[PDB]
C-alpha cells in the first residue's frame, strides 16, 4: 500500500511518423501518479520544444502492445520491424492523424514499474484515498 | 439533496468563468461509474465518477473533459469541457454518499445486475 | 480462466436514423482487450470502427448513459438501443444483450484485472 504521494517517471525515445515525408525522432516523458491511478500522462516534444501533454488509460497502452485498440481519438497498436516489437500511437483528427512510432521494451518496463506501485484491479484503494482527503480538505 | 437508495441528487452551486448558475448531480446504481450534470443559464454532461475524485487532488483528464484542483486562499475544483469554478466541500459530500451506494471497485456487482435484467426482456 | 486468444464476433442488424438506412454491424469482444467491444459497418463510403466500453453498452441497454462523444439509451417500438458518436443507430436489444451475455461468459465483470495483468506479462518477456 504505497504513500499518497507516490509517483514515476522515466524518458521514451519515439518517432513522429508523417505519410509523405521522414521520420522525426523526438522525446516523450512518461509519468505515473497513485493519485491518478487509472492514468498515464505523457508530454510529447520535438527538440527544443516545450512540451505538449496528453493523458490517458493506462490499460490502453497495456492493449495496444498487444493487440489494435482505442478510446476516443487515441488510438494504439502493436506492429513488426524485422525482429523489433513496436507500438503505435495515435490522435485523431479530422485534420490528420498524426502518429507515434516507439519500441515496446521501454514502454513495457514503464507500465511494470506502474503495475509494481500499483496492481491491476487495486486502483480503487488510491481511489479511496483520494476521496478521503478531499472530506477533511 | 436527497437519497432513495438506488438514486441520488442533489445541487449546487457554480460558476461559469463570473456568472452564478445552479448544476444538478447524480448518481444511480444502475450506471454506477457515472455521474450526471444538468446545467442552465437545459445541458447534460455524463463523466466518470473517478474523473471527479481524482480532480479535487490533482490535474487530470478524460477526451474533452478537464479537471483540475484551485485555492481562494477555499479549496476549489475547476471544469473544464472542450470553464466551471465551484467550491469542494458540496462535491465532496455528494461523492461521498455516492461511495456508500456503491463502493469503489464494486461496480461490477451492478453491471452483472444491468446485464441480468437485458438477458430477460 | 479462458486462454489469451480467445474472441468473439457477431453480426448484428441496424438501422441509421432522412429516412432509415438499413445496414449490418460487426461487433466482436477479445479476452485480451477485455474492457472492449469493437463495431464496425459500412454504407454503400469504406468500412469505419468505433470502440468503445463494454460497460457502456450493458449500461445503455437499461437507462441513458455516455462517455465523451458516444450516447446511448434505450427506447421502446419491441425494445431498443440507440447509440450516438458525434462529429444515430437503431438497434434491437435481443441480439446485443446476447453477444454481451457471450462476452460476461468469457470474462464477467469485474475479472478483466486477470486479462490486463497477462497482457502486461507478454509484454514484460518480449
Amino acid at each position: 500500500m504505497s504513500s499518497s504521494g507516490t509517483s514515476i517517471t522515466c524518458e521514451v525515445g519515439l518517432q513522429l511518423i508523417v505519410p509523405d515525408r521522414a521520420p522525426v525522432p523526438l522525446v516523450a516523458r512518461l509519468d505515473y501518479s497513485v493519485d491518478d491511478p487509472y492514468a498515464i500522462r505523457a508530454a510529447f516534444h520535438v527538440g527544443d520544444d516545450e512540451p505538449v501533454e496528453w493523458i490517458f488509460a493506462r490499460e490502453l497502452l497495456t492493449v495496444g502492445i498487444i493487440r489494435e485498440t482505442g478510446e476516443g481519438d487515441v488510438r494504439i497498436w502493436p506492429s513488426q520491424d524485422g525482429k523489433e516489437r513496436m507500438v503505435n500511437i495515435a490522435l485523431s483528427s479530422p485534420f490528420g492523424q498524426a502518429r507515434f512510432h516507439a519500441q515496446v521494451a521501454p514502454l513495457s518496463e514503464f507500465l511494470h514499474r506502474t503495475y509494481e506501485l500499483v496492481p491491476a484491479g487495486q486502483e480503487s484503494d488510491y481511489i479511496d484515498i483520494d476521496a478521503e482527503i478531499a472530506e477533511h480538505l
